[PDB]
């Protein structure tokens, strides 16, 4: 009752024009080792910041570093619906991606170790309220929902939340917050390599993410309005991850940065991912899934 | 009801110094893309060869390949697994491991696409009644017995089938068998360095297996037996796979090969695997896994 046939031994093969396996070829030929980037500049610009600097350098990575954890857990039931759907190439990109994450978690692991970030974090992410909804709840409780329903519907909630929001709001806003905090000062030449690295496979997530939910909005523009509406859930969310500020915060962020700003960046980023999606409403669904 | 902390967030990080996170490291410092290897040689030796060698090749290719994908969509239950016994280390190997996995059937289909294999090639694994056995039936079985059950018993269980016998038995007389082929006759050179780049990958699953079946085996000693019991059940179905021969199969193995040579191969690989496990019996559990 597990496997009656191979997609791999089906006539014409693999489908190597397909976005998934586009993708995963594009991941092979930019794959970067955590183990070759060279943290010992950072470890000293660590000790020349102030230490209200180091405690929002703290919190950035913290919120980075437990999210990549969340999202190599939290993705794989995703996996498990491709294999549903029988879309092989989606399922072989996804292990790719999976992979990806716990190399992002690794990375961010070693800066910190690096820079002397060793004792327990959590206080750094556990008492933001948006930050516990997304990465507590919200992202497992959607990406879960897959595993006794892995329909259309369930799986554009569960890209908008993984790829969407987490990835194609709340990364890319930090991304932004960390060339803010390093290039204005000249520091962390490590953690600007590890963003610029994890950027580009968050370009190739996102184009993933893009991907399936136009697939499932083209086959059926009912999913747009589900696409609106958890993206209409999150971003109250995202935005107040972003605004958070701990009891022990200072009045003046340090690095000079404006936390609404960093506010307003991601819903711009979210605007954008709606846009993108938007684009496969009324477009057959065999010119955006070749298959 | 989902999350409540970050292994990653922990006071002391993660353990570099545990066996599936350096495991984890050497596979990034061994990467390599299979897009890098040159098949043309290949497909100007595939012509060379008569129809009964074509066919023979063929047959091992597609046992390979539909493995291949088995594994990467079977090994998906233990990453679960190793989510619910909180083995973080664990968890990012399996990442690494089933995206491995995902790029051998990337390989061994770039490979027939260059050589021509490109029809439907399910009769050459569907019809093998050990084949079938152990790649449609027990393999998936094993793997996704673990989703609502991950005790000792049936990790142990699963990673028999899976690093033990798929992986430590099979997957090693398949490397032999081509060495056989290749060698001998000085022909597929971009198999030859599939096989040895496979390989590689190889070893790092396949040790592990060893661990997990070792960490176990050092914890409660009864899953000795149960790993007795599962090779007992699964060796003959690995031995019949290797000895099947299709309706239409020459009386003369193509390569001068001896099929029952591969089969006593396969089963000293299996008692190695045995002989490997065996020796955490009596160890202290922290002296296998220092977690
Ligand atoms: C000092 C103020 C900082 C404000 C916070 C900016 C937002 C950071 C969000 C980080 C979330 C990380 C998600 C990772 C997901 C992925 O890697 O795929
Ligand atoms: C011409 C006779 C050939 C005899 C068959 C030899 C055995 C081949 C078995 C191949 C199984 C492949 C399993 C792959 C698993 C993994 O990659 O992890
Ligand atoms: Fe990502
Ligand atoms: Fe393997
Ligand atoms: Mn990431
Ligand atoms: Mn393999």
């Amino acid at each position: 009752t597990f496997r009656e046939d191979f997609h791999s031994l089906r006539a014409g093969g693999l489908n190597w024009d397909s976005l998934p396996l586009r993708l995963f070829g594009k991941g092979n030929a930019k794959f970067w080792d955590p183990a070759d980037i060279d943290f010992t500049r950072d470890a000293e610009d660590w000790q020349g910041l102030t230490e209200e600097e180091r405690r929002s350098v703290a919190m950035l990575c913290s919120q980075f570093i437990a999210g990549e954890e969340a999202v190599t857990q939290d993705l794989q039931p995703f996996m498990a619906a491709m294999a549903a759907e029988g879309r092989f190439g989606d399922e072989m990109y996804l292990t790719q991606f999976c992979f990806e994450e716990a190399k992002h978690t690794q990375v961010f692991r070693l800066w910190m170790d690096a820079v002397g970030l060793t004792g327990d974090l959590h206080s750094h992410v556990a008492e933001n309220p948006g930050y516990r909804a997304i990465f507590y709840e919200e992202l497992p409780r959607s990406l879960n929902a897959l595993h006794d329903d892995p329909s259309p519907a369930n799986q554009v909630r569960a890209s908008v939340t993984y790829n969407h929001v987490v990835e194609g709001t709340l990364a890319l806003t930090g991304y932004f917050a960390w060339q803010k905090i390093c290039r204005s000062r000249g520091i962390l030449p490590g953690m600007q390599e590890v963003v610029r690295r994890i950027g580009d496979d968050e370009r190739r997530h996102m184009a993933w993410g893009t991907f399936t939910c136009r697939r499932h909005v083209a086959a059926d523009e009912s999913n747009w309005d589900v696409v609106q509406e958890q993206m209409q859930h999150l971003l109250p969310l995202a935005v107040t991850q972003i605004q958070w500020r701990p009891e022990d915060a200072p009045e003046e962020t340090p690095f000079r940065l404006d936390i609404d700003e960093l506010a307003a960046y991601a819903s711009d980023r979210a605007g954008r991912r709606l846009g993108a999606i938007s684009a496969a409403r009324g477009v057959p669904v065999e010119q955006i899934d070749v298959d």
